[PDB]
C-alpha cells in the first residue's frame, strides 16, 4: 500500500477527458449544460429512492452532494457548461487537497460517508461488491457488472473482501483530483 500523490495535473488531456466523459454522463439530454437541480434530483429522487434510503440518509446524502458540486461551481437555478465545470474542478481539487494536507475531512470523503451510510444497516460501515454493483447500475456510473468487479480488484479490500470509505476516498482523490496512475482502472473500463 502506498500514499496518495497530492500533485495535480489540470492541463493533462487525460484529466480533462475524464471530467468531460463524466460531464457528458451527467448531461442526459446532451444540451451542453447541467444544473445543481439535476444533480440533486439524480441524488435524492433517483439514487436514494431506488436504494431504499431513509428520509434522513437521503437528506444527509443530498447535503453532501450539494456541497460537493457547489465546490466545483454548480448552483441551483444556474446552467453550468463544461468550461466552467472544468474550472470548478480545479478549485475543488485545490480546496480538498488543501484540507487533506491539514487533516481536515474533504468534501469527497464526506460524500463517501453519506453513500456508505445508505448500505450500513448492521454497523459494518463497508460496502460489498454486490452493493456497489447496485450503486453502479442505479447511479449509472458503472452499469457494467464486470467493471464493478474490477473496482473491487483494483481497490485494497478489508479482511471480509469488503470496500471501506477510507480506501475509496484514497482512490477518488487520485482518480478525480490528481490523475494518479495508481488510480487508473478504479472504475474498470467504465470511466477513462
Ligand atoms: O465518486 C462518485 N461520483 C463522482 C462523480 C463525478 C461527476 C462529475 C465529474 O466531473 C467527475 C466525477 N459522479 C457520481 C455520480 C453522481 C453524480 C451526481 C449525483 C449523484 C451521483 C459519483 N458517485 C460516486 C459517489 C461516491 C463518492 C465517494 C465515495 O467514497 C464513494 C462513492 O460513486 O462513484
Amino acid at each position: 500500500k502506498y500514499a496518495v500523490k497530492l500533485q495535480t495535473d489540470f492541463d493533462n488531456p487525460k484529466w480533462i477527458k475524464r471530467h468531460k466523459f463524466m460531464f457528458d454522463y451527467l448531461d442526459i439530454n446532451g444540451n451542453g449544460q447541467i444544473t445543481l437541480d439535476e444533480i440533486v434530483s439524480k441524488a435524492s429522487d433517483d439514487i436514494c429512492k431506488n436504494l431504499g434510503a431513509t428520509p434522513a440518509q437521503t437528506q444527509r446524502h443530498q447535503d453532501c452532494v450539494e456541497a460537493f458540486f457547489r465546490g466545483c461551481g454548480l448552483e441551483y437555478g444556474k446552467e453550468t457548461k463544461f468550461p466552467e465545470f472544468l474550472e470548478g474542478w480545479k478549485n475543488l481539487a485545490n480546496a480538498d487537497l488543501a484540507k487533506w494536507a491539514r487533516n481536515e475531512p474533504t468534501l469527497i470523503r464526506e460524500w463517501g460517508d453519506a453513500v456508505f451510510d445508505i448500505f450500513d444497516k448492521d454497523g459494518s460501515g463497508t460496502i460489498t461488491l454486490d452493493e456497489w454493483k447496485a450503486y453502479g447500475r442505479i447511479s449509472g456510473i458503472s452499469p457494467s457488472e464486470e467493471d464493478c468487479e474490477k473496482t473491487f480488484q483494483h481497490c485494497d479490500l478489508d479482511n471480509s473482501g469488503e470496500l471501506d470509505v477510507d480506501e475509496m476516498t484514497r482512490q477518488h482523490l487520485g482518480f478525480w483530483y490528481t490523475l494518479d496512475p495508481e488510480a487508473d482502472g478504479l472504475y474498470g473500463n467504465g470511466v477513462p
